[PDB]
């Protein structure tokens, strides 16, 4: 729940509790730098690649 | 699109394309190792850790 949280959107700051996205990771592509839906889905989406190739 | 895939219900089907979630990795807990919501999410949480420590 740091600033990034603060800033996010209900529905994106409810995605990133479900899932354990630390915003704060996550570049946002909305205006002004907003944090979209599909900004967090490519993060898991490159976050899951990484970890599944590591030991 | 795996067999893991196949047998998941729809939402979960819909959840791991959205996240790239292989179901296959994922530790069902509901009934005769259904995969549930919360499963998908402990699994992409630990995968979010994991791919930090690397
Ligand atoms: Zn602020």
């Amino acid at each position: 729940e740091n600033d990034a949280y603060v800033h996010a959107t209900p529905l994106i700051r409810r995605l990133a509790r479900e899932f354990g996205v630390n915003l704060a990771k996550v570049k946002g592509t909305g205006r002004k730098g907003r944090i979209l839906r599909e900004d967090v889905q490519a993060y898991v989406k490159e976050a899951i690649k990484r970890a599944e190739a590591a030991p």
